[PDB]
């Protein structure tokens, strides 16, 4: 990666123009080239090229789930002085922090909001309790109250959670992985009161995407609930709608899935501060975002400065409040699966075909022993690793009868692979345990350079008839002290 240039990628349906044009103004004043890409498949290209020569100096990616690149060390720690970190709102700030550290700009924000048909109701409810009353009033129209897709946990699960469900326990900034909340009082009081709104006859339970839209669009309902992707196709149809705040439960605010467009400083740039500079001073400022949202709108953005003077739409000013009391999801690989328990324990109860309670505990299972299965393989490829890295340091030793050879240490590795023609794949980046390699009187002659674990799984070299070194590694769990994730 070349020093005194930057380069920055954005997917190519964010605003690229809008962004090269900030990059003209910073390259006018300070003579630096900055060039801005748009490559395919960016989010997937990052974590492999990123230490490469290849590698950009600021990424831009459009996420959902939070820490995934940050936990394979793949960003550096930004840096605002506190002036600067009030010029955006706090709960942002929150999205980009990474086990206490600062690893991202916040640009822009994105949450479910709840719109509706001004015509049929001026006033929307504050409250999801008062909601039943409101669908009798107007089911006596040829109305409905309240239409939205039931099949995901994207749409139910901001109710099911306001009370009090979650999907891990997020104590002393990690998350307890083994501490699912998705059976606990708050998540049996969001479900039911999911459940009776069917069985009381103002909800259709086979209600999906698509037949909720497609109501809400053509007048049949009152209320639905979607996010800014939808907005402009109401504005199509000669429905007089709006968009606010999602109602309460039990007094409690909705907490939709928080969506962000980030901006991060390559962990293996040489241009840090030069990055620095071109973000905090050129593009979070009213001229820059205003120059992106010109190509591509941003919708609601994270700069104070700028969300005041956009908020005089007060769809973007809803999205804005819906996300600061939402959901920050750990990015946690295979994910899908815990939705997937979630999905068809929703399905059931508002089927019938279960009890809320007994649907839950079905959930909490299932979830559990994805989890623990999915620590299973981040368990088994890791050992798989290591019992790697020593064949292929005892097959050194015989040759070299030394330490005198020994980052050469991938080099042995893939070519112990290589000649054994053996092909496994490491686990995802993130999720591999440190090792060091020692003498036999414990000295580090390799090592990721932290003073060695007092104890810990450990392999043993051997020539002769002695032992002259280990293979020093760690147990699974000990990814806590580098990450946000807590194994107990």
């Amino acid at each position: 990666i070349e020093e005194g240039k930057l380069v920055i990628w954005i997917n190519g349906d964010k605003g690229y123009n809008g962004l090269a044009e900030v990059g003209k103004k910073f390259e006018k004043d300070t003579g630096i080239k900055v060039t801005v890409e748009h490559p395919d498949k960016l989010e997937e290209k990052f974590p492999q090229v990123a230490a490469t020569g290849d590698g950009p100096d600021i990424i831009f990616w459009a996420h959902d789930r939070f820490g995934g690149y940050a936990q394979s060390g793949l960003l550096a720690e930004i840096t605002p002085d506190k002036a600067f970190q009030d010029k955006l709102y706090p709960f942002t700030w929150d999205a980009v922090r990474y086990n206490g550290k600062l690893i991202a700009y916040p640009i822009a924000v994105e949450a479910l909001s709840l719109i509706y048909n001004k015509d049929l109701l001026p006033n929307p409810p504050k409250t999801w309790e008062e909601i039943p009353a409101l669908d009798k009033e107007l089911k006596a129209k040829g109305k409905s109250a309240l239409m939205f897709n039931l099949q995901e946990p994207y749409f139910t699960w901001p109710l099911i959670a306001a009370d009090g469900g979650y999907a891990f326990k997020y104590e002393n900034g990690k998350y307890d992985i083994k501490d699912v909340g998705v059976d606990n009082a708050g998540a049996k009081a969001g479900l039911t009161f999911l459940v009776d709104l069917i069985k009381n006859k103002h909800m259709n339970a086979d209600t999906d995407y698509s037949i909720a839209e497609a109501a809400f669009n053509k007048g049949e309902t009152a209320m639905t609930i979607n996010g800014p992707w939808a907005w402009s196709n109401i504005d199509t149809s000669k429905v007089n709608y709006g968009v606010t705040v999602l109602p309460t439960f039990k007094g409690q605010p909705s907490k939709p899935f928080v969506g962000v467009l980030s901006a991060g400083i390559n962990a293996a740039s040489p241009n840090k501060e030069l990055a620095k500079e071109f973000l905090e001073n050129y593009l979070l400022t009213d001229e820059g975002l205003e120059a992106v949202n010109k190509d591509k709108p941003l919708g609601a953005v994270a700069l104070k400065s700028y969300e005041e003077e956009l908020a005089k739409d007060p769809r973007i000013a809803a999205t804005m409040e819906n996300a600061q009391k939402g959901e920050i999801m750990p990015n946690i690989p295979q994910m899908s699966a815990f939705w997937y328990a979630v999905r068809t324990a929703v399905i059931n109860a508002a089927s019938g075909r279960q009890t809320v309670d007994e649907a839950l505990k079905d959930a909490q299972t299932n979830a559990a022993a994805h989890m623990r299965g999915f620590i299973d393989y981040i368990k088994s490829s890791n050992e798989q690793r290591i019992n790697m890295l020593s064949e292929a340091l005892e097959e050194q030793y015989s040759h070299h009868g030394n330490w005198i050879f020994l980052q050469v240490v991938y080099q042995i590795m893939r070519s112990f692979e290589q000649n054994s023609d053996s092909s496994h794949n490491l686990p995802p980046k993130g999720w591999r345990t440190q090792f060091w390699v020692v003498d036999s009187q414990f000295n580090r002659l390799v090592g990721h350079s932290g003073p060695l674990p007092k104890e810990g799984p450990r392999h043993p070299i051997r020539y002769n008839n002695e032992i002259v070194g280990w293979v020093l590694t760690t147990p699974v769990e000990r990814l806590t002290r580098n990450t946000d994730i807590n194994f107990d």
